[PDB]
């Protein structure tokens, strides 16, 4: 079939085939094109009441539900994909991570350093590709592979 991690899917609303990556939670209409020692990523984190540390520079007590966090992530993904908003702008304004002040940049990293779902998505993204919602003990991430 297609590159590993990817599967064919059917749009429930249009009937048109699309492609879904179960490692990055990315989805796209085009058939996907197709590992490095290190990747560089940015991310936009939305925490929730069950986050390992439910606090952030935005909010001393994060109280939103996981469902509310996922809805916020979904909305940010929509605006990034439509081009109304840039990833970096939304990360700076709304990421519950200290990296928000760096437009979400986390720098480069190897396997072994980040939380596993984040690492797997990061290394499965192509350069310049953005993830779907990625879930970790920290909360819910939108990941952008920059290198
Ligand atoms: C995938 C999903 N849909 C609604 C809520 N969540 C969710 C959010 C955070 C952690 C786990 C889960 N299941």
């Amino acid at each position: 079939k297609l590159p590993p991690g990817w599967e064919k899917a059917m749009s429930r609303s249009s009937g048109r085939v699309y492609y879904f990556n179960h490692i990055t939670n990315a989805s796209q209409w085009e058939r996907p094109s197709g590992e490095p020692a290190r990747v560089r990523c940015s991310h936009l984190l939305v925490k929730h009441s069950q986050s390992r540390r439910p606090s952030s520079w935005r909010q001393e007590k994060i109280t939103r539900t996981k469902e509310e966090a996922l809805e916020l992530i979904n909305g940010y993904i929509q605006k990034i994909k439509s081009g109304e908003e840039d990833f970096e702008s939304l990360a700076s304004q709304f990421s519950d991570c200290s990296s928000a002040k760096a437009r979400g940049d986390l720098g480069a990293f190897s396997r072994g350093q980040m939380q596993k779902p984040f690492e797997d998505a990061s290394f499965a993204l192509r350069t310049g590709e953005m993830s779907g919602p990625v879930f970790t003990d920290s909360g819910i991430h939108i990941i952008l592979r920059t290198e």
